[PDB]
């Protein structure tokens, strides 16, 4: 007799609220729910090459680059770097990082992790990096890859990124962005701005759901990776295996690993949607949006957290836990008593900030409303 | 001006054939297509959490454990064999493996991948491993973890379970079995088997969509694991931290990164629908039905690869290429022709085998009817 009997709970039906407006996931649209209702198809067929294919334009179009190893990494942001760092960083390799919030510091971790020289060029939450202060780790620790986060979705920061690429290629070295937050609702261009990886995920302002993610490599990078004399501590991440089955070099695709088939349909679509709708377009939307929140949110009385504007990251805002709140109870209450979600701090913001997500066809006035008249209602009701 | 222009093909709608019984994936069934058309939720929500509760109790139910660090693998099926491998194995470790077709052959190069001490006991395909060949390979290597393929869907091999977790433990090792192809489609107890690593994924004989796995550690593997004094190469899969996310352990859940929300609603249902089914059930459908299509293909004229009946993998037949054909012709005609897909081999079994696939909703007498008479057409039209 089996021991293990079936469990009660998953013989009930299920069911799920209707809920979102924190730094992520988003919410999705019909088009993509409908996509991720549909039926399997062979995972190395025609037509899912094809799509694939469809989907590597897509990222080339949203990047804005030509890059022929573009492709998608079957897993979350994290995987996407883990993805970029095991593939170009030799153990003991120099590795220099920007740990201005909590997406350097992972990078730090994965790397420190896969034994890389990492020297972390820290700062306070809220900051963000001069190409001087970059110059100075360049010069005193002569990397072969730099990390910076683009979007620090838990900071709120907006990092300039026009030059940098340039920066690293006089001192050799090679550009990693992450734009998981940035991606879709602030300018941002690849080549034109000498980036080498570029990485995002499909859960933000794409409104994908998560567990896929976007990753592109300059020739500079794929001449490093392919010339490696170590192979790369993961082979579900392997590079060289990767490229070949997503049609990026010469040879027919051999099989590798079973990419997640239904989330590459919704994938496609939220790459048609923004095709559809246009970079520039959808950087206004994410633009204006942000500015219109940041001004209710000081009408309630709110501090922003990121002082200067032009240093702002649209897709998610910084907003400074008002004195005598508990920032939790505040939360509680705006997902309690209106079906919203917002989120504290994460990292080094923990317990300092609340943050506000705009992503998307999320990403609209109305919806600023809503959170703010729930904003309100926790400002006078969570107890000071 | 943006140099790279909105693709044409992604402004078109999105379409998919209809098509799959090959050795995986597998068709959906209605209950979770609808899943994957849900919305998204709070991914670190209560309902979030309530959710990812009942997968864990319907991981433990189609293991048959009790195993409290059990949990699911944001990724495929090489990623939660990467998981347990780069979780349990410190470099230099010893690693006996299972080396019958190609699923022994990856678990080869990620182990040789992380620094382990990789003994391959290699064995034509078509072959399994005896107590004799275990204990042989225990005593002259004295290993520190063993890799057994339950189902090997490469070579269409039933690999004999009873007993040999009793023989690692013996020889202090612990045993880590591949059952991707096998779970739920024959007999499999984690805890009576003495199995201390036990993994699958979502597509096999679950009929959920790929990209997701499920995974399940004994004690004597959690201890392993927990008093590692090296850090495992990987952020996005080191145990720890998914342990504490997925409530295994005493802590609040702390974000780590995040899960494929729709993907685990998908998950979920697959889980409810076999909970519901129930196991014994599940087994006989498959192993009748296996009988079924091993009668009908021999009166085709064609002779199984796996000569012995009680070592034939019921979920994944392997059929010998008849002489004088191409099996590229024959699996075209099958899939051109009636829009099947079937598959041909795979790693060693390349060009020696086609390989047909009974999984889940989807291992009925109906399938295999329109796979025989498909293959009655192919061999008719398909040039000899
Ligand atoms: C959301 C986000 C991540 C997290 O990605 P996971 O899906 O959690 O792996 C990382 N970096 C940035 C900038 C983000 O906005
Ligand atoms: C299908 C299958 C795999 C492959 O899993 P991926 O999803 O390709 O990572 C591995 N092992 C066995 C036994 C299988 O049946």
């Amino acid at each position: 007799k089996l021991l293990v009997t079936p469990p009660k709970a998953l013989l009930k039906p299920l069911s799920i609220p209707n809920q979102l407006l924190g730094p992520g996931p988003s919410n999705l649209p019909p088009r993509i729910m409908a996509a991720g209702g549909l039926q399997m198809i062979g995972s190395m067929s025609k037509d899912m090459y094809q799509i694939m294919d469809e989907i590597k334009e897509g990222i080339q179009y949203v990047f804005q680059t030509r890059n022929p190893l573009t492709l998608v990494i079957s897993g979350s942001g994290h995987c996407a770097l883990e993805a970029a760092l095991v593939n170009v960083l030799e153990p003991g390799d120099s590795f220099l990082v920007g740990a201005n919030g909590i997406w350097g510091q992972r990078a730090v971790d994965i790397g420190e992790r896969i034994g890389a020289r990492v020297h972390p060029m820290t700062k306070d939450p809220g900051g963000h990096y001069t190409l001087q202060e970059v110059e100075e780790g360049l010069a005193q620790h002569k990397p072969v890859l730099l990390f910076l986060t683009h979007g620090e979705s838990s900071t709120g920061v907006l990092q300039p990124l026009d030059g940098f690429g340039e920066l690293c290629h006089r001192y050799k070295c090679l550009l990693l962005v992450n734009s998981v937050a940035s991606l879709g609702g602030t300018p941002l261009y690849m080549d034109r701005q000498g980036i080498d990886i570029l990485y995002s995920g499909s859960q933000k302002a794409l409104n994908a759901p998560p567990g896929t993610s976007l990753i592109s490599f300059s020739d500079k990078a794929k001449k490093k990776m392919y010339s490696r004399k170590t192979k790369p501590f993961s082979f579900y991440l392997d590079i060289k295996w990767l490229a070949n089955f997503w049609g990026c070099d010469d040879q027919p695709r051999m099989y590798h690993h079973t990419i997640p088939v239904i989330s590459l349909y919704s994938l496609r679509e939220s790459l048609a949607l923004i095709a559809e709708q246009g970079l520039e377009n959808s950087w206004r939307q994410h633009r204006e949006a942000a500015a219109y929140l940041h001004g209710r949110l000081q009408a309630l009385g709110l501090q922003l957290f990121v002082k200067d504007p032009a240093l702002r990251l649209p897709t998610v805002t910084t907003v400074a836990v008002p004195a005598g709140y508990d920032w939790r109870d505040i939360v509680s209450y705006v997902i309690d008593h209106f079906d919203i979600e917002i989120m504290g701090g994460l990292g080094p913001s923990t317990g300092k900030v609340l943050r506000i997500g705009l992503l998307g066809c999320n990403a609209t006035r109305e919806n600023v409303d809503r959170v703010t008249e729930a904003l309100r209602a926790a400002l006078q009701h969570c107890p000071k």
